[PDB]
């Protein structure tokens, strides 16, 4: 019998070990997180996962937020509010900023683009080569849309993805398309006329310069006026050289070598440049925190960013069946890019407003559901918002390059375990 005065606790090893019930799925996966930290593999990570209710709300952090050690000699945390490169995360801020033009009745998502792009629309089409060492430039096909912008369907890439505009810049055509060591995301000409098929492209960096010359704003105002305001959020920003107390408090990159799967410090362009300008594709830093409060808006459906039906819009398939199966074909030969993160590698998908659409359940009732939406950042960041199940999540390293299995591997773990104890229905 118990002691006198004293909450009757295990007293042996029988009651002890059955004091508490045996570990769940969530508590073995934060075991996990805590030993790939512990073993070197990863400097640190965020997950959250919220439910609109409010009865889910968890942010647990695991790390550094570098290999550089500080004037300590120690390895500071990574935080749920450490300011982070968002990298192609920033994607989804620069939809909502375009649907709330289109809300406030500034833009129509089936007009051309002539009106407030027309340096976009006088852009040729890259062809090929000649022979001698001279690109073949043409004429686009039809016009480029608003729509054609946010699906990615325009006809643009990325110079470090397309076979014919890494052979455009190793010409040198873009020697003078560049400050700071960044790029110019708008300079480069396009690959296919616009419908024609499903290529990752600038498509945002362009629909951020359509918001500015729509509304008279710098991306960076309007941002601050209409995303960050109205969620009470004050570290989201295209202008980190400019806020001395996120500088002091950021993330480094970490990149893992190839050769011998260990991290360094990767002294990233992005990191001590802002450039001249927003590129809505990838420019923002801000930390996880702000980032899920985006994430959670929207999945409440609080009217906050947008409204409710605005919100709906970005969750439908966008892409005729063409341009479906292309994608999908696409996607499929493409593991080694693998814009799905942690998705199996062979699924059903579309694209919507702002992300790629599960058009089918992952794995029946055990994750995520089909109409489910989700993207992510470069530095193995990866968002997605599930309506059907009730969910969103996010899984936040500062770890390039894209795609490392160790975090793909992690962030499926995540998931897997939020979604087996808390998923609803
Ligand atoms: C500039 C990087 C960008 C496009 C904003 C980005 O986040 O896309 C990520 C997001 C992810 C969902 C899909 C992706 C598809 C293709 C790539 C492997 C890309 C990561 C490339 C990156 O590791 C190297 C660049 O940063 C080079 C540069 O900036 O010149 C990756």
């Amino acid at each position: 019998h118990h002691s006198s005065g004293l909450v009757p606790r295990g007293s042996h090893m029988g009651s002890i070990i059955d004091a508490a019930a045996a570990a769940g799925p969530v508590v073995l996966m934060e075991t996990a997180f805590r030993k790939a930290v512990e073993s070197r593999q990863i400097p640190g990570a965020v997950i959250m996962a919220r439910d609109a209710s409010g009865n889910l709300n968890y942010t647990r952090c695991f790390g550094a937020r570098t290999v550089r050690r500080d004037e300590n000699n120690q390895l500071p945390p990574l935080q749920v509010d450490t300011p982070c490169r968002l990298a192609a995360a920033t994607k989804l801020l620069t939809t909502i900023m375009v649907l709330q033009c289109m809300e406030r009745g500034l833009v129509d998502l089936d007009e051309t683009v002539d009106r407030l792009l027309p340096d976009l629309s006088a852009m040729p089409v890259l062809e090929g080569f000649d022979d001698a060492g001279n690109a073949r430039l043409r004429e686009r096909r039809g016009k480029i849309t608003l729509r054609h912008l946010l699906t990615h369907t325009s006809g643009l890439s990325y110079v470090f993805l397309h076979p014919l505009l890494r052979e455009y810049m190793a010409q040198g055509y873009l020697q003078s398309a560049e400050k700071f060591g960044i790029q110019s995301r708008l300079a480069p000409p396009a690959v296919n006329d616009p419908g024609a098929e499903w290529i990752y492209g600038t498509n945002l960096d362009w629909a951020g310069k359509l918001v500015e010359r729509a509304t008279g704003l710098d991306l960076e105002q309007y941002l601050q006026e209409n995303i960050c305001a109205p969620l009470g959020i004050t570290d989201m920003t295209f202008k980190l050289q400019q806020r001395p107390d996120m500088l002091a408090r950021r993330a480094d990159q970490t990149h893992r070598n190839s050769a011998d799967g260990r991290l360094r410090y990767d002294d990233s362009v992005y990191f001590r440049a802002d450039g001249e300008e927003c590129f809505g594709g990838q420019g923002v830093f801000s930390s996880p925190g702000s980032y899920m409060k985006v994430l959670h808006s929207l999945l409440k459906r609080d009217g906050l960013l947008l409204q409710p039906q605005t919100v709906d819009l970005m969750f439908q398939p966008a892409l005729e069946p063409r341009l479906e199966e292309q994608m999908n074909q696409h996607m499929d030969a493409s593991p080694h890019i693998n814009y799905g993160g942690p998705m199996p590698m062979v699924l059903r998908r579309s694209f919507g407003l702002g992300g790629i659409i599960a058009l089918e359940d992952l794995d029946g009732e055990n994750w995520r559901r089909k109409g489910s939406l989700t993207f992510g950042g470069g530095p193995n960041i990866v968002w997605q918002i599930d309506p059907k199940a009730g969910l969103c999540t996010l899984a936040f390293f500062q770890l390039e390059p894209w795609n490392d299995p160790v975090c793909r591997d992690l962030t499926r773990t995540f998931e897997h375990a939020i979604y087996a104890q808390y998923q609803q229905g």
